[PDB]
């Protein structure tokens, strides 16, 4: 599955950086979806930020145990509505949020097992959607400004 590599690359890097607060194949968009990735992602973490505060609460996460069973609340989440690059990023957003919390926590072992469950979903249940929009290239389309 070279789109899910790809995806898990970028979304991880997103996540690390984001919560370190310091910079870290298909290369030539990547490095766009990356780029891209930064300048939304962050403008969605800003703007929504009372919201994601509030979910971050309802979450309570205290421990490992609770990264796990994110996958149930989060599927629940991301699957219920429609397909478009702006469900996606909000979804990554708060993703980097997440990961911003862990950290803070010392739980930030648990930062790429998140973005390993937060790909599997992406890919698994839009998979075609993506390969459709030509992937991280449809991405960056979509967003150019
Ligand atoms: O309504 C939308 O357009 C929308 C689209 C995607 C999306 C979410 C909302 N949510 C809920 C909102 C309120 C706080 C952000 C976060 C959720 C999610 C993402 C990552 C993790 Cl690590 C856990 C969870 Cl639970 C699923 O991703």
């Amino acid at each position: 599955d070279e789109l899910y590599r790809q995806s898990l690359e970028i979304i991880s890097r997103y996540l690390r950086e984001q919560a370190t607060g310091a910079k870290d194949r298909s290369g030539a968009t990547s490095r766009k979806a990356l780029e891209t990735l930064r300048r939304v992602g962050d403008g969605v973490q800003r703007n929504h930020e009372t919201a994601f505060q509030g979910m971050l609460r309802k979450l309570d996460i205290k421990n490992e145990d609770d990264v796990k069973s994110l996958s149930r609340v989060m599927i629940h989440v991301f699957s219920d509505g429609v397909t478009n690059w702006g469900r996606i990023v909000t979804l990554i957003s708060f993703g980097a949020f997440v990961a911003k919390h862990l950290k803070t926590i010392n739980q930030e072992s648990c930062i790429e097992p998140l973005a390993e469950s937060i790909t599997d979903v992406l890919v698994r249940t839009k998979r075609d959607w993506l390969v459709k929009q030509r992937g991280w290239d449809g991405f960056v389309e979509f967003f150019h400004v």
